[PDB]
């Protein structure tokens, strides 16, 4: 459901922006996995991560639909390119946090709701098939 999906990429981003939620055990997974893939990204992508700024919530939108569009050109979907998803959208908080022109507070707000809805509309069938997140996502990344 929206909902649940909404709260995993709403938790994630106060995760990175540092601010108080707690979150479920999917969420707890969730933002350790993504965090690990956010940081290999920041260093193998420095220099191009630094090349673009992202001034705008609709700079952030059109740049994460070109993304998502590139990650699944193949069709394939798996749980490594899921928690792609979400380490990315730590990385447009972050830009958006530093270089929005017109700041708001309430902008990883409207950034997880587009996250959610990518989440939900494109790979939501491929989740349930796959155990969803609680018997799929944890499953497969808790820890040992
Ligand atoms: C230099 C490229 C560029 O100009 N981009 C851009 C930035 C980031 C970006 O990240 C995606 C997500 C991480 C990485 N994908 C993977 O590691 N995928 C794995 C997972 C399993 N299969 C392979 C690439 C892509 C492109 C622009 C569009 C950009 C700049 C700055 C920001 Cl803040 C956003 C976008």
């Amino acid at each position: 459901e929206f909902g649940y999906i909404y709260r995993l990429a709403q938790d994630y981003l106060q995760c990175v922006l540092q601010i108080p939620q707690g979150p479920s055990k999917t969420s707890r997974v969730l933002q350790n996995v993504a965090f690990s893939v956010q940081k290999e990204v920041e260093k193998n992508l420095k220099s191009c991560l630094d090349n673009v700024n992202v001034v705008s919530v609709d700079t952030a939108r059109t740049l994460f639909n070109q993304v998502m569009e590139k990650e699944f050109e193949d069709g394939i979907i798996n749980w490594g390119r899921i928690v792609t998803i979400f380490a990315f959208e730590g990385i447009l908080i972050k830009k958006l946090l530093r270089q929005q022109i017109a700041p708001d507070v309430d902008t990883y707000k409207e950034i997880s709701y587009f996250v959610a809805e990518f989440i939900m509309n494109n790979t939501g069938e491929w989740i349930r098939q796959n155990g969803g997140w609680e018997n799929g996502f944890v499953k497969k990344f808790e820890p040992k």
